[PDB]
C-alpha cells in the first residue's frame, strides 16, 4: 500500500506542457507588471476633491481622440463595427465587438465576424491615458459568436459566446444541449489564448434557461464571473405573493403584464451567476449558480463591477423605458450566491421586507427617446455610479454623464460638434479613475435619413470636477 | 501495463504544490517562445514564393492598391493631424521599428515647443483577406535629450536598436578636447520591461585613424544578437590612391566630380570613406560600439547610407540614394565580422586603365530633369533573387504621383500611383522599406510634402502593394 | 478505502517528506527528549520511603559512601583545587550546583581571585542501581564586580540564582542614587535560549522593606517559578514582638532577653521571613517580588532553606542550628498571593503570651566543649516529614560525621567513621540529602582546616545510609 | 485504458516514514532542535581552533617542542579510571567539538564470587573551553550496554552530535561461510549527543556488495560521520586479488625484502590471500533504516591485521586511510580513499614502487635493524584535520633514560621529538597503546591511553591523560 497524491486533471496528461504554460504566464506578468504599475499608481489615488473651496463645482469636459486600439483603427476607415462591449480593469481592457468586412462590396450583408483584443492603458506625455492593443481574436465566420459578454482582468481575456440570445439549461436535455463557447484571451500571443465549446453544469435541476444579451464581468484569484438572468421554478411563490402586494398600489401596469421581458410568459426570472474557474491547472468548466432576490423588470443587460468588500461585487441593471431607475443590488462572489439590495430599490409598503421592487412611472418620464446607457459602478472606496444619456431636449444632440453623490446634482452640457442629427440605437459606456479623474469610453450607433450606411462613434471623454 | 501496486490515500498532513517541482523559464526565452508562432505566421507566407513559376501570358503587369488599415502608433498620430518628422522604419522577418520626431500641437505654448524622439516596435500580423497588418506591442518616448535629434533604426530578433546622436558629425577624438560627442544607444523589447538600455555610450574607436562619423538616416539589422549600421567616416591615412583615381579620372567627361574642392559629407580634406558601427546585444556583456572602417569605391552622396541583409553568411547589401538625381545610387557589398571588406556588386563604374583599387560611381547629367524629383533610398528585397525598388515622386503626371521603379539584373518594371489626390504641395522627404509578403511585393512609405500656405507640411504614411502577374 | 491502482509519475516528481510537519520547540524538544531519564529516577527512587512494616521495631543503620561521579566539582576536587562555597540542590531527578572555584596555580597575598561555577545535571544510575550525577552544562562567571553569595534552585529543567557582592543587600537606603541590585542567573540542561544572564532593577512590593540578607539559600522551581527565602528587616514587626520580648525578659529565661544586637542586622529591630519570588518566563518581566510576614523570631539569620511540601500550595522551612543554640527552626509556608508563616514543629510557645510570638528551644548547658558544625536542616521529599541534619563531632575519637535523622517520633543516628584528618577542624559542612530506592541518599561537602595554614582540601561525597527494620 | 480521473500517482516514502510519518518528524524534529541547542558550543569550539594552524616561518632556527599534561576532565572514562578500576581498549575518536569513547569496563568495586564480566560502555560528549584556552572533555551522554556484552570489539565513529560503532563478538566476521546456521551479525550501537530518544541497539545482518567478500576483520578502526554517513576501514577477504597480488610480490621479492615472502600465511587471515581493502557504510538517517554495506578495492599488502584507521581529508571525498606499523616494521601506511561512490584506494603516502618493475604495484618499506631487541611500542598514526596534511605516532620505549613516551610529530620537510618524563613507573609492559589528537587554540592536543602491566605487583594499570605538544620558534 503507497501513498497516492491525487493531482489535478490536465496536469497529468502533460506535466511538462502544464508547466511549460506556467514559466510563460508568470514571465509574461513578470514582463508586464511595470507597466500596470505605471497605470495603476495615479488611478489608484483617489477620486474626491481633497478640499471644499468653492462649494458647487464646475464640470470640464474634454474629448481625446487619441488611441492605439484596433476598434478605433477599424472605424476610422468606414468600417461596421457593432455591438462592441468593452470592459477596464485592473489598468487592462477589453473588447469584443462584430465587424462587418467593408474592404470587399459583395451583396448587402454576407457575414459579420467577431473580433476579441485585450491590451494596455499608458501615458502620453500629458498624463493622458493611450489605449494600446497588445493583442487580439478572430473567430473563424461558423461559429456561434453572435453575443458574448465580457470580463478581462489579471492579464486574461474570457468570454461567453453563444449564437442564441437565451441559452436552454434543461429544457434540450433529452435533445443536443446548446454550448457555450468559451474564449480566452492572452495579453502576448501564447497557449492562455484557447476556445472550447463546453457543456454548461447546471447549479440544480432548478434551473431551466440562462438568458445573454449584454453583460459584463471581470476576473479576480483566477476566476471570471458573470452575472445573467436565469429561469427558476422555486423563487415564483414568494415574488408572486411580493407582486401582489405591490399590486394594490398605483403601480397597475406592473401587474397587469401577463408576460415578462427576459422570458415570455412564464415566471419571474432570477439571478444566476455564470463562475469559470481560469486556471491552467484544469479544464474550463462553466459553474452556474442561481439566488432568489429583488424583482428584475429588464433583462437587456446585467454588469457585475468589483466592490472594495471581501468577496462582494456589485450587480448594476441598465435601466430601460418605463423603469426610471435601475439595480445596484450586491453580488457575492464566494461559495454561496446572495443578492443583497445595496441601494436603488424601493422596498414596498406594508410588507415584509423580504422582497425589494425598483421605481418605475406611467407618464413621468419623457416622451423623448433619451436613449440612456449601462450604468458605471467607479473603481473607489467612494460609492458613485455614472449612468450616460442621449439628451434631446437641448437644440444640439448631446450626451450627458450623471456622477450621483447626495450633496449636489448639476450637469452642464458643452456643444458637441460631431453629430447633430441623432438616432442612438446603441449606447455604452466604460468608466475608470486616472489621475483623479472620470475617464469614460463610450460607443454609441446612429441611423441616418439617407440610410446608406450607419455610423459607429467611439471616444474617450474626460470630466473634471474643478473645486 | 505495470502498476505498482494499489495504494491507500495518506494522512491529510502532506499537501502537494506541482507547481515548485519544475523550473521556470526566463523573460527572454518566454517571450520569444510566445511571439514564435506570429512570427512564423508571416515567415511561411514571405518565403512561399518569391517570383511567378511561368511566363503565361509572356509578359508581366503590374496592379498596384493601398492598404490604409494599420493598429500602429505613427499612423494613429497621423490621424489625429500630429505633425510627425523623419521617420525611419525597418521592417525585418515580420517585426517592425520606427523612429520619428514628434511636433506636438495640443501643447500650446510660444510658438515652437519641443520635438520628441519616439521609438516603437511590434510585429506584422495577419489580418483577415491575408493582408500585413502592422501592429505596435511596445514603444517608448524619450525625455528631452540633445543627443535624439538624428537617430537610426535596426530591427531584428524581437528587439530593436538605435544609435542616437545631438550633431550630425560625430568627432573621434583621443580623449577629450574640449567638449566631447557621445552616441547615445537605444534598445527596446517586443514586449514589456524587459531588460533594455537607454545609455550614453563612449565610442572605442578602434583603430585611431577614424576622427569623424557622420549619422543623418540610416537603417540596420539584428542578425545573431548583433547590430550593424553602416556609416561615413573621415580617415587620414590612405588618401593617395583616391587622389590619384579621382585625377586620372577628371581627363574624362566626369569634370564636375573632379572640379570639387569639397566633398559634401565632411568639408574639404579627404573623401569619406566606409566605417562600421558593431553593437553586440549580449546583455551579459558590457554593450560597446565598435567600428571597423575600410575603404571602397567613391563617395558622392554620403547624406545617408542603409545596409540590408545577404543571403550569405556575413555579407549585406550596405546602399547610398541617389542625389539630385544627376548622382545614381549604389549597391556595393559589405562583410560583417572580425574583417570588413567592401566589393562593388551593381550600379558601378570601374575607370578605364586605372590603378584597378578605385570603383567610382555612375553619374549622367542627362537624367537631371526640371521635374521635381525627390528619389527615396534603395531598398533591398529579403529574397533569393537580388532585387531593389527605388520610389520617385514626380509631377510630369497631372495627378502628382508617385512612381516606383522595381529593378532587376534582367530587365525593369515600373510602376505609377496615380492614386494621389492632393496635387498641390512640394514634397520635402521620402521614405520606403519594402517586404515580400505572400509572394507579393509591400513598401511601406512615407512622404511629407509643404501646402501653399508655406507654415502647413502633410506627413502622409500608408502602405502600397505591387503585384506582378504572369 | 483502497484507491485504485498507480502510475508511474513524472520523474520531476520528487518529494522529501520533510517540509510537510510541524518545528518542535527548543524547550518542548529538550523536555521530551530529558523525561525518560527524570522518569527513570522519579519512579524509581520515590516509589518507597519508608520500612512497610514494624517487623522488629528496632532499626540500625549501614552506611557506605560512593565516590564516582561524573560532576564538574568533583573532577576539580580530584584535581586539588580548592572550592570554598558549594550548595547543591537536588529536586525531582536534576542537580545543579553553585560554588567558588580558586585558582591555586599561581597565589599572590591571600586571595587573586575566585569565580563562580554554576552547573546543572541528571541523576543517572550506574549499573548498581546507585546515582551517578552526571554534569549536563555548566557556567563560570568571571569575578567582576558580584561574586561573593548566591542561592541555588533546581527544577523543571532549569537552575536560577540572585548572586550579590554585599552580604547584605541595601535595597532602600541606596534609593538616593542608584539602589543595589542581584545578578540574576540561570540555566538549562542544555545550551539553548533559556540560559541568560539579566541583572534586573527591583520594584518593590513593600515600602517598610529595606534589607535583604543573601548569604546561602535554596529553593526551588516550582510551575515555571523559582521561589527563594531570605529574611528581611522591617519595622511594625516589632511593635508586636516586644511585648512577648517583654514578657519573656521578666521569665526565668535570662539568656533570651540577654541579647541586644543580632548577627544579620546591627542593632534594629526582629528579622522577618521574606519570600522572594521569580517568575521564570522567556519573555516578559523578569523581575523578583519580596512579601514580608510574621512569624516565629530569628534567632539566627546566617542561612535558611525552603523545601517543597507535598500539600497543594505550601512549602517547608528550614533555619540551621548555630553554635549556642541547640535547636533549629522548621516552620510552614504558603507560595501564592498572601504570604504567611505558621510553626509547624520544633517551636516552643511560651507561656502567658498573646500567641504572636513562638521561641526554639534553647539549652546553654547539654552543648558539649568540642566544635560541632552542624549541617542545614534538610526535609525529604516523600509525603511523611523526615528532616535530618549532619553533624560534625570531635569527641568521638574517629573524627566521624554524624547523621541525625530526626522524628518526631523516634530518633535515629549513624557515625562515620572515615577521613580521621584529626589536624582538620571544618569550616563549612553541607549536605543536600534525597530517598533514592528505598534509601536515604545524602551529598555531603566540608572543608577542613590546616595546622600548618597551608592546607584546605574540600571533600565532596555522596553517602548513603541504609535503616532495615 | 485506465481512466485518469480514477488514477493517480502514488509516491514512495522511507520505510521509516511510512508506517509512522508522525513519530518519524517528530523525531527530526527534536533532532533538529538539539543540533541548533548545540550549535552555538561547536561553532565557539571552531573559531577556537581554526585560527593559526601553524607557526609563522623560522626567525632564527629549529622550533622548539614544549609539552604539558592536562588530567582535568569530565568524562566518565576518566572519573572510572580514578577509582582504581582497570579500562580495557579504548578507542577514541575527536572530530568537529565532539569526541567519542568506547571502553571495556571492569566491574570492581563490587565483587561477587570470582568474577562476573567485562561490560562495554559507549560514550559521547562535548570539547569545551575552560576559561584557561584548554579543552574540557565533558561527556553529555553515555550508553552502558547489558550483561550479555554481545559487544567485545567495537569500532567508534564521531561526527554531526552522533556516535555510532559496529560491534562483533569475535575478531573475523564470515559473511558467507557462517550461513549455513546462524548467519553472524553486527551490533550497531547509536547515541545522540543528548537526550533519551536518538540511541539505537539492533543486530543486523549485513549486505555486503558482492559474494566476492567473504571475511573482514573488525578489531580497532577509527572512522567519522559525514553527510549523516559513518564510514569504516575494516581489511577483507576476496578470491581475485591473488593473481595481481602474488605476481607483484614475486617482481619485488628480489629486493631486501625476503621475509615478506618467506611467510607463508598472513596476519590478518590464517593461509587463503593477501587482505584487501574494505569499507564499510552506516546511513545514519531516521528516514531510513540501519544497513551495513561492504565494498572494496584494491590496494597495497596489509601487513598487520591491528586495523585500518579512516580520517577526514580536506577534499570532497577524499579520505586518509590510515594503518600502523607492525613488530620488526618501522613505517605504517597512509593511504588515500574516496567515500560515496566505487571504492578506490591510491596509495598516496608510504609506498614506493619497485623500480625495473611493472609500476602498477606500491609496496610499502620494511627495515628489521631498527627494532633491535627492546620493549618498544608504537601507537597508530593520526591525521590531523589541518590545511597542511600531518601525521602523528606515539613511540614508547625503555631505551629513553627517562622511560619516557616520544611522541614523532611529522613533518614534510623534517621530524620532531618531544619526551615525556613523567613516567614514574620502571618496571612498564604496554599491553594496549593509543593515541588521538586534534587542533586546538595554535596547538596540538592530543589524548593518549596506554595500558601498562605493572611487574612490581603483577597488576595492570590504564592510564589515560590529555597532553599538548607547542611548537615555538
Amino acid at each position: 500500500l503507497h501513498w497516492c497524491i491525487n493531482p489535478p486533471s490536465k496536469i497529468k496528461v502533460n506535466f511538462t506542457n502544464y508547466c511549460d504554460t506556467i514559466g510563460i504566464r508568470k514571465s509574461i506578468a513578470s514582463a508586464a507588471n511595470p507597466i500596470l504599475l505605471s497605470a495603476l499608481s495615479g488611478g489608484r489615488g483617489d477620486i474626491f476633491p481633497p478640499y471644499r473651496c468653492s462649494g458647487a463645482t464646475t464640470s470640464v469636459g474634454r474629448v481625446f481622440p487619441l488611441s492605439v486600439s484596433l476598434s478605433m483603427s477599424l472605424i476610422s476607415r468606414t468600417s461596421e463595427i457593432i455591438n462592441m462591449l468593452t470592459a477596464i480593469s485592473d489598468g487592462v481592457y477589453g473588447k469584443t465587438y462584430l465587424l462587418v468586412p467593408d474592404y470587399i462590396e459583395g451583396g448587402f450583408d454576407t457575414q459579420k465576424i467577431r473580433v476579441f483584443e485585450i491590451g494596455f492603458i499608458k501615458r502620453w506625455l500629458n498624463d493622458m491615458p493611450l489605449l494600446q492593443t497588445t493583442n487580439y481574436m478572430v473567430l473563424p465566420e461558423n461559429s456561434k459568436a453572435k453575443v458574448c459578454t465580457i470580463a478581462v482582468g489579471e492579464l486574461t481575456l474570457a468570454s461567453l459566446c453563444v449564437d442564441e440570445s437565451t441559452v436552454l439549461l434543461y429544457h434540450d436535455s433529452d435533445g443536443s444541449q446548446d454550448g457555450i463557447l468559451v474564449v480566452t484571451l492572452g495579453i502576448f500571443g501564447a497557449t492562455p489564448m484557447d476556445q472550447v465549446e463546453e457543456v454548461i453544469p447546471v447549479a440544480h435541476p432548478s434551473v431551466e434557461k440562462i438568458h445573454i444579451t449584454n453583460h459584463r464581468g471581470f476576473i479576480k484569484d483566477s476566476i471570471a464571473t458573470w452575472m445573467v438572468p436565469a429561469l427558476v421554478s422555486e423563487k415564483q411563490e414568494e415574488q408572486k405573493n411580493c407582486l401582489e402586494s405591490a399590486c394594490q398600489r398605483k403601480s397597475y401596469p406592473m401587474c397587469n403584464q401577463t408576460s415578462w421581458e427576459p422570458f415570455g410568459g412564464g415566471q419571474l426570472p432570477s439571478y444566476g451567476r455564470l463562475t469559470l474557474p481560469l486556471d491552467p491547472s484544469i479544464d474550463l468548466q462553466l459553474n452556474i449558480s442561481f439566488t432568489y432576490g429583488p424583482v428584475i423588470l429588464n433583462g437587456d443587460g446585467m454588469d457585475y463591477y468589483e466592490s472594495p468588500l471581501l468577496d462582494s461585487g456589485w450587480l448594476t441593471i441598465p435601466p430601460k423605458n418605463g423603469t426610471v431607475l435601475g439595480l445596484i443590488n450586491k453580488a457575492s462572489r464566494g461559495d454561496q450566491f446572495t443578492v443583497i439590495p445595496h441601494v436603488l430599490t424601493f422596498a414596498p409598503r406594508e410588507s415584509s421586507g423580504n422582497c425589494y421592487l425598483p421605481i418605475q412611472t406611467s407618464q413621468i418620464m419623457d416622451k423623448d427617446v433619451l436613449t440612456e446607457s449601462n450604468l458605471v459602478v467607479l473603481p473607489t472606496q467612494n460609492f458613485r455610479y455614472v449612468i450616460a444619456t442621449y439628451d434631446i431636449s437641448r437644440g444640439d444632440h448631446a450626451i450627458v454623464y450623471y456622477v450621483y453623490d447626495p450633496i449636489r446634482a448639476i450637469s452642464y452640457t458643452y456643444p458637441f460638434r460631431l453629430t447633430t442629427k441623432g438616432r442612438p440605437d446603441f449606447l455604452r459606456i466604460e468608466c475608470f479613475v486616472w489621475d483623479d479623474d472620470l475617464w469614460c469610453h463610450q460607443f454609441y450607433r446612429f441611423e441616418a435619413d439617407s440610410t446608406n450606411s450607419t455610423t459607429s462613434v467611439e471616444n474617450l471623454v474626460r470630466i473634471r470636477f474643478s473645486c
